[PDB]
């Protein structure tokens, strides 16, 4: 994680047989949309990029900073082929949540 920022980056991934690779939590409270999970293999974790602890504040443009789970669950499901991802990466508020 030497490589990570602090400020939200830019993350282009490919939709294939497992969507896009990694699983969200939060949009709650205090909580933004937090990837939990990366798929071993799966787009998400080929590109190299994401972590576990990131915040995903857009997807293709739409907002999701103060998005519900299953706001940013439909936003994802419905971004199309290639996606692309503004994430922040906040290990210590992700764990403080989870």
């Amino acid at each position: 994680e030497e490589d990570i920022p602090r400020e939200p980056r830019r993350i282009v991934i490919h939709r294939g047989s497992t969507g896009l690779g990694f699983n969200i939590v939060g949009g709650e409270g205090g909580e933004g949309i937090f990837i939990s999970f990366i798929l071993a293999g799966g787009p998400a974790d080929l590109s190299g990029e994401l972590r576990k602890g990131d915040q995903i504040l857009s997807v293709n443009g739409v907002d999701l900073r103060n998005a519900s789970h299953e706001q940013a669950a439909i936003a994802l499901k419905n971004a199309g082929q290639t996606v692309t991802i503004i994430a922040q990466y906040k290990p210590e508020e992700y764990s403080r949540f989870e």
